[PDB]
């Protein structure tokens, strides 16, 4: 297979991992997905100890404790599978560590995670935070450059990547580091629109284009394809792949991304 790499981010609150991998090209080609993102973990706040958390709510804990049967079929097939973190209305954001040793600590809680559940890599999406809850501050310049530093040097063998959104987004340069290279890929967050990512990374590593599965048009998903392989970009983001028969909607991005059709199952 060759093209862009494409991913799937995947809401196991209501949906399978699993559902991933059973897209493949039609072609010699391989999967259709080549990332699939675990939707979502959450920075939550202890507001009694002024310290925030890596939360997991229960469903996204299975998925975690049940990894040897959902996720680990689709890493057997190639695809990287990543931990998406979001805010949960804590106050505590990514943008929000007080100091280097705060965003440090979240960062160890990440790294752990993936350890312990063999994962790929975290991708992170600062939103709905709600900055100035329970005490937090505002968003401030040096807390997500503490957070992606750390991260970076815990593991640096696997994959770190921006959602493109929220304070933290454009808060990559605090002291000497600019963390912008830490990043393995940024992607536009919002579906059916095509809207490059600002963060100083090369075309490769990023997807203007955003779709969701199943709510974005079908001519509109090989408009944003086609533009993603003429552009020069690298990354092309599905969002909420679920367990329907989503055959023709993968092939309308198969098509321009690698010249070929999806099959199913």
């Amino acid at each position: 297979k060759q093209g862009p790499t494409s991913v799937a981010y995947v809401e196991v609150n209501n949906n399978s991992m699993l559902n991933v991998g059973k897209y493949t090209l039609a072609d010699g080609g391989g999967n259709a997905f080549d990332v699939a993102v675990i939707f979502a973990a959450n920075i939550n706040y202890d507001t009694g100890t002024k310290t925030a958390y890596l939360h997991f709510n229960e469903n996204v804990q299975r998925v975690l404790d049940n990894a040897v049967t959902q996720i680990r079929p689709l890493q057997q097939q190639g695809i990287k599978v990543l931990l998406s973190v979001l805010g949960n209305h804590q106050g505590a954001g990514f943008a929000n560590f007080p100091s280097q040793q705060a965003a440090s600590a979240f960062a160890k809680q990440l790294s752990d995670a993936v350890a312990k559940y063999g994962l790929d890599g975290v991708d992170f999406e600062d939103e709905y935070a709600e900055y100035g809850n329970n005490g937090t501050a505002q968003p401030n310049d040096s807390s997500f450059v503490h957070l992606v530093t750390a991260l970076r040097a815990n593991m640096p063998d696997k994959i770190i990547s921006l959602y493109n959104i929220g304070p933290a987004a454009s808060r990559l340069s605090y002291g000497g580091v600019d963390v912008s290279d830490k990043f393995d890929y940024a992607w536009n967050p919002y579906y059916g629109t095509w809207q490059v990512p600002g963060i100083a990374l090369p075309k490769a590593q990023l997807s203007p284009a955003a779709v969701e599965i199943g709510r974005t048009s079908r001519s509109t998903v090989a408009d944003l394809a086609r533009r993603t392989v003429d552009e020069g970009y690298g990354v092309y983001l599905t969002y909420n792949l679920d367990g329907g028969d989503r055959t023709a909607d993968v092939s309308a991005f198969t098509r321009e991304l690698y010249g070929s059709e999806a099959v199913r199952t």
